[PDB]
């Protein structure tokens, strides 16, 4: 009700950044109050309830209404906001000199390091995005056989096209929905960068993925998380505007750092890392600098995409919201609440 | 320099029973505080990396070290002493106090019931009790699941003693007891439910131990585990520094590990976690406290017993204050910060 006018102000870009950030922190602080429990017994039971609950769901509900609101994004826009590698996920900022572009590379190298990728292997990039990791792995290891899987077509066409121009003869893009796709091939490395947040039955999904791992192969998983608790992105109450601010409810789950430790039926954990929230926070902060600095080019292309001025404005302030959501959320408490998690699995 | 010698004087005062209970609790809390400080990390990244350093280093060890010198200093205790210090079932592990007026006996019973609930024992099952102690669980499960066939495993000639005798004395078919080093025991038998109550703390290489135990699980069988823990970090029970007198006060060096509550989540190569609970440190705190009350109230019968077992009053004194420090260590460690630091973890595994 009284949030209906806040959402409207945010749409019209009336609320300045300082004010936005503080209103967001208020919402985060309320989420921590909600998520943290007085006794560790309860805290653990809340993870046990969510794990058991997801085990009676389908691999992912509402699969490509997610992929037409987001992910079917103009390439030309993502080239403005994202870095050169078009990484649509956490980047890694070692030092403060670290630009967005280096931060992209740093994170991608770390993946290859931590997934233990060697020149002649089959490599599978599930939820490939704009192909940042696929192209990286292809340029880096000439004899690797990379297969990037997406359900989008704007993504598929770009990666295919980009391979050709970068002259990467070892990339293969496969258009499919992973929730229902079955493939009889098998791979030495499987890589999943921030896909699981959109899915539900991690048991069925990891059972499905476990079979695409050849013997002695490995599955590498990045997911954002909270340090301690886990939850569906669903409003706390009548006053929570932040949860559905950017992601439409039902599209998102925020795992605990330990979450997929509870899903080791068909894969077994080998290694586990986490990584400060300040990394994704700066990533978002550089995505935001990128919008605001290129408004002059963004407005006219938004203005033609939405044949309209009623709405070119709402879409630009949507993307600010995205950025400021990630900036403050993962930034919260010097990066020690919401953060990223890296898990390495064998069969 | 003199702080090394200050410590050794403290240790002998404790052996001689010259330090009042409150002074002991105060000093223990100071070490505890310092372990928390050494344990917690300023970034979560460093915290998780610490768990990985330990999970990985254990995988290169053997299943257990100091095995028979653990069965000698501890776990070969005269039963006559245990019936005084422990409650009716001689449970030498965490009991469950739901209400402020829960007795020790009641509390033993409540934990034992909770094990059967969480391991989902059912009247027609084959049950293996690894590291059975004085068989508090074996006898309990045996009793009113008459068509179970409980099997207890111990490397302690004194523990095989008491169970076999007290199991025919209560007119029980089911109970069978085997004397074996679990570190080296192989067996071609196979069980619907394997219960492990506070055994792993003495082990090292958990990947090798759990590989072995899973081979003893029947199809659709379960593994139920209890281990004490700290909620966040894990560690070998080795001294922080030279001023740490508490870490080796009770348990011999290199015989104990304190896992994180999350620890065995990382040892799932041959088993698979189905459920996971923790349980407030107030239960084991209160348990150790009820044990301590039972000592002091029966010094009249414990003193001659310890004289008879030792050869001289000097060592009988040292021994009774040993057991006091056992229970005091337990009280303060697990009751620390209202029981939300050191505590008990329950894990249910399938094959
Ligand atoms: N059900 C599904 N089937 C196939 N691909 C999916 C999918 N759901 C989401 N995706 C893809 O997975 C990606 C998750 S966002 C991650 C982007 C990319 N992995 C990167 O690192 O930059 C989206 O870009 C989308 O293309
Ligand atoms: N290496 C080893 N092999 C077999 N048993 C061992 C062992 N190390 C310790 N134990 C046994 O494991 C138990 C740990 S104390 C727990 C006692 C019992 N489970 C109870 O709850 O009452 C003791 O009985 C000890 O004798
Ligand atoms: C900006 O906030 C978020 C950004 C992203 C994610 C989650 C965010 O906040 C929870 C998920 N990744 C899959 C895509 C990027
Ligand atoms: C009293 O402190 C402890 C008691 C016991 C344990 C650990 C204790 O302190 C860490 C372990 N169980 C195996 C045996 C009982």
């Amino acid at each position: 009700a009284a949030i209906v006018e806040l959402l409207k102000q945010l749409e019209l870009g009336l609320v300045p950044y300082d004010d936005i950030k503080q209103l967001i922190r208020r919402e985060l602080a309320r989420r921590l109050q909600w998520g943290y429990k007085p006794t560790y017994e309860e805290q653990i039971a809340e993870i046990q309830n969510l794990t058991h609950s997801l085990r009676q769901m389908k691999i992912a509900t509402e699969v490509e209404t997610l992929d037409s609101q987001l992910y079917e994004i103009p390439i030309e826009f993502l080239k403005i906001m994202n870095g050169s590698n078009l990484k649509g996920s956490c980047c890694y900022f070692k030092e403060d000199s670290t630009t967005l572009d280096e931060a992209e590379i740093a994170m991608l190298d770390l993946y290859c390091e931590r997934a233990q990728i060697q020149d002649g292997q089959s490599v599978l990039d599930l939820g490939c995005g704009q192909g940042a990791l696929t192209l990286h792995v292809a340029q880096k290891y000439k004899n690797c056989r990379v297969t990037a899987v997406t359900n989008s077509v704007s993504q598929k066409e770009y990666i295919e096209e980009e391979s050709r121009r970068r002259n990467l003869l070892n990339v293969e893009v496969k258009l499919a929905d992973i929730t229902t796709h079955e493939m009889a091939e098998t791979y030495d490395r499987i890589l999943v960068i921030e896909l699981f947040e959109h899915m539900k039955n991690y048991e069925l999904l990891l059972r499905k993925i476990s079979e695409w791992i050849s013997k002695d192969g490995l599955l590498f998983l990045e997911h954002i998380c909270h340090k301690t608790f886990a939850y569906h992105y669903e409003p706390l109450d009548d006053d929570d505007w932040f949860t559905e601010y950017v992601f439409p409810a039902g599209t998102m789950i925020i795992p605990s750092a330990s979450f997929f430790l509870y899903f080791q039926d068909d894969v077994s954990v080998v290694n586990h890392w986490t990584l400060s929230g300040k990394h994704f926070s700066r990533t978002n902060e550089e995505w935001l600098k990128r919008l605001d600095a290129n408004l002059d080019v963004i407005k006219p292309m938004f203005e033609t995409l939405m044949g309209n001025e009623e709405e070119a404005v709402k879409l630009i302030n949507y993307w600010r919201g995205f950025c400021l959501s990630g900036m403050e959320m993962f930034g919260y408490n010097n990066g020690e609440e919401w953060m990223a998690s890296h898990v390495l699995f064998k069969k």
